[PDB]
């Protein structure tokens, strides 16, 4: 019968209960028990805290009014107050001490995944403190995981007045019988019970989740760790920068702080960072996920020379210039990783830090040319198959769904065959209708299909068709070293970019930091998104934030 779940903020989704600081303060100050509690609610409906919770006055207006109530309550009890006694100090400490109750949030997220309409209903205030930013970030991180956020000070009503419960029901578009409400204050549950809604008194989280488990018939406690938050493309800010007369770069932007530019590889998208973008922004960074030249909404000129590393790096610099960014952290994967290494070698002043996933830094060989080596090692036969313009394009564009369902697979799910050139292509003995890998949903696959409908594989494959050009350019840097903060991350089950091709990188990057991910294939971002986020946020906070 249940179809919606409503969660209180203080003491339910956030701990410790800021309301509970009043008790701990009395004890720590040797004050009469409940003295600070009575000052908080002195007056009831006609009181200052109700005017605060209703939006009639701001928090900074209310602070001097609570102090007066504290002095009038200490008078009737015949007790003096301390000297440094400061309501602002106490509430500042309490608000910043309050953190998200992760197991409770997980239960709500899980209920939303199974089709529940979730919402937050809380008695809160208009925060105009000098430190209001702290609570703003907390509410932002919580907001995105719920369908509705009902704040008392924004609707002019407070719990337990039954009008706010009637307001929640009209917002939910549900009857009381199909709604469960959780709160840490029993008074706030009676009106709800009176309307007939399922109610849960939240004292300890595990017991409440056990009750919620029973009424919903859905496992919420001890459930597996969920994947990090992903992106909905239509919920993102989309940015467009013309770096050149007929070349425009498209990117997705999220968060504030130092700029972090994410560069995907072949044949991918900004969407390949869907599991990193929210996490990195949440960690205190301004994330710019890019559609690399030739991909998605970025321009895809047909000329091969438009995709040599020198031109791509130049354009990334112009991208920073047009955006007003003097520096950015560059994080790349696969071909994007190759791009960021040479960004650090040719434009160090514009690179705050550089990190690569899977892609090692191998200095060019001034003797042998890349075309000689790709033939001297038949393992790179597919790169020879990619050379002839139009050939690989036809195979990859023939059935886009089949293409990405065949490529985006874990290391235990390989469905592709062998030498590619003299076989006929990449999909010669390959399923025409491959099964769905466990790393991706059918919807995520269809997003890639729709992106690559715009320009096809000409631009992306052109990245492979400047071997000699890039080699001559790279040889100009053979005397340099990378001395800015750098991070290399290797994946064990990556068979195209094996972790041993990175073993000599310290020769050219002495202070290079490393990270390793076990049981991880080539598509690192979606294979092990949780581990990637930890390795990157740890390195950013230690080497990029300064
Ligand atoms: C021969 C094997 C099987 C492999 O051989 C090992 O395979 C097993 C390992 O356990 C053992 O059984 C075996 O004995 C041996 O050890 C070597 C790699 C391999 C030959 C492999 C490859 O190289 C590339 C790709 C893929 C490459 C990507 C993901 C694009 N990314 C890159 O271009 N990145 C390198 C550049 C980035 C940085 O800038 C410069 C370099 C696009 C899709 C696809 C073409 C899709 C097809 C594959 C998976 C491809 C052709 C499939 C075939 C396979
Ligand atoms: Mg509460």
């Amino acid at each position: 019968t249940l179809r919606a779940a409503v969660f209180d903020l203080d003491g339910v989704l956030a701990l410790p209960a800021v309301f509970g600081v009043l008790g701990r303060t009395e004890e720590a100050l040797a004050l009469p028990r409940g003295l600070l509690n009575d000052a908080f609610q002195k007056g009831g409906p006609e009181g200052a805290t109700t005017r605060l919770m209703k939006g009639e006055i701001t928090l900074s207006q209310w602070i001097p009014l609570m102090e007066e109530n504290c002095r009038k309550c200490s008078e009737t009890a015949k007790v003096c107050l301390p000297k440094n006694f400061s309501i602002k100090e106490i509430f500042d400490k309490a608000i910043s001490a309050r953190k998200i109750n992760r197991p409770m949030l997980q239960a709500a997220l899980m209920l939303r995944k199974k089709g529940f309409t979730t919402a937050i209903l809380t008695n809160t205030w208009l925060d105009d403190r000098a430190e209001r930013d702290g609570l703003a970030q907390l509410m932002c991180e919580l907001k995105m995981h719920f369908d509705f956020l009902i704040e008392s000070c924004q609707v002019g009503m407070v719990k337990p007045e039954p009008q706010i419960y009637k307001f929640l029901l009209d917002t939910l578009k549900a009857s009381p019988s199909e709604v469960v409400f959780l709160d840490d204050i029993g008074a706030n549950l009676k009106p709800a019970r009176d309307l007939g809604m399922v109610t849960i008194l939240v004292q300890d989280t595990d017991t409440a989740l056990k009750e919620l488990e029973k009424v919903t018939g859905i496992q919420l406690l001890n459930t597996p760790a969920p994947l990090p938050t992903s992106c909905n493309p239509s919920d993102m800010s989309h940015g467009y920068v013309t770096v050149k007369p007929r070349v425009r770069l498209h990117f997705v932007e999220l968060g504030s702080g130092p700029a972090v530019c994410l560069c995907h590889g072949f044949p991918e998208s900004w969407y390949s960072w869907r599991y990193q973008i929210p996490a990195l922004a949440q960690a205190g960074y301004r994330v710019l996920a890019m559609d690399m030249k030739g991909y998605g909404e970025s321009s895809a000129p047909p000329e091969i020379e438009e995709y040599c590393m020198e031109v791509l790096c130049k354009e990334m610099v112009t991208f920073l210039d047009k955006l007003g960014l003097s520096q950015a952290v560059f994080i790349g994967h696969d071909w994007g990783g190759m791009l960021v290494w040479y960004m650090a070698l040719f434009y160090p002043e514009r690179v705050r830090a550089v990190a690569s996933l899977n892609t090692p830094f191998i200095p060019a060989n001034p003797n042998m040319s890349p075309l000689e080596s790709i033939k001297a090692n038949p393992v790179f036969d597919y790169q020879l198959y990619f050379q002839e313009p139009g050939v690989a394009e036809a195979e990859l564009e023939q059935n886009l769904s089949r293409t990405f369902k065949s490529l985006f697979r874990a290391s235990d799910e390989s469905v592709l065959s062998h030498k590619v050139c003299e076989a006929g292509g990449l999909f010669v003995n390959s399923p025409e209708e491959p099964s769905l890998s466990r790393m991706v949903t059918e919807e995520e696959i269809q997003f890639y299909v729709q992106q690559f409908k715009k320009s096809g594989f000409r631009g992306p494959l052109n990245w492979y068709r400047n071997m000699e050009r890039n080699w001559k350019w790279a040889c100009k840097s053979l005397g340099r070293k990378i001395l800015i903060p750098a991070l290399m991350v290797t994946a064990e089950k990556d068979f195209v970019l094996v972790p041993q091709m990175s073993q000599h990188m310290e020769d050219w990057i002495p202070h290079l930091k490393r990270g390793h991910i076990e049981d991880c294939g080539h598509w690192t971002q979606m294979d092990k998104p949780t581990e990637v986020n930890q390795i990157l946020i740890k390195w950013l906070d230690s080497d990029a934030r300064n």
